[PDB]
């Protein structure tokens, strides 16, 4: 949550520069939801398909993040931290 | 919606089945994010290990989901499937 971090007017443009659920993978789920046993072999096969996508995903997540943690002052950092700290 | 009209034996049935179907990588992201540089290869082994977490909440969502699938009626299950197509979870 990078809202309630009282942002400058100089952050608001670094987060701008910064910055700057594919429908068959809920077919694929339906396929082993909708059967009359569950097939757990299919269904390692389905969760493991996007890997991928995901680890790129999450990189580009983590490491957006990460730039944006870094441009925060200290007092922002640990409001920050805080938040993390109290969300799950 | 749960707009399936569930039989007491089915709701019963249903709870049953939750009954039986951590902070860790939680941690090593936030490290990973409060950090002076980004270290991808580190966030790559951070990514690899919640693959773990993901298997095993993902096949025990979609057991759970199974079981249930399988305690319905036939009209509730085609309910059932046309729900799935407005849901994203
Ligand atoms: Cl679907
Ligand atoms: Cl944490
Ligand atoms: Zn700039
Ligand atoms: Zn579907
Ligand atoms: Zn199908
Ligand atoms: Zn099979
Ligand atoms: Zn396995
Ligand atoms: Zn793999
Ligand atoms: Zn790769
Ligand atoms: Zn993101
Ligand atoms: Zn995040
Ligand atoms: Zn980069
Ligand atoms: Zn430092
Ligand atoms: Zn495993
Ligand atoms: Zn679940
Ligand atoms: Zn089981
Ligand atoms: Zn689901």
């Amino acid at each position: 949550s990078f809202k309630d971090l009282n942002l400058t007017d100089a952050q608001k443009q670094q987060i701008r520069e910064i910055m700057k659920p594919p429908l068959e993978e809920r077919r694929a789920m339906h396929d082993i939801i909708a059967s009359d046993t569950f097939d757990k072999v299919k269904a390692e096969a389905q969760i493991a398909k996007m890997e991928e996508q995901r680890k790129a995903n999450m990189l580009a997540h983590m490491e957006t993040q990460n730039k944006i943690y870094n441009i925060l002052t200290p007092e922002q950092k640990k409001q920050f931290n805080a938040n993390f700290e109290k969300r799950l």
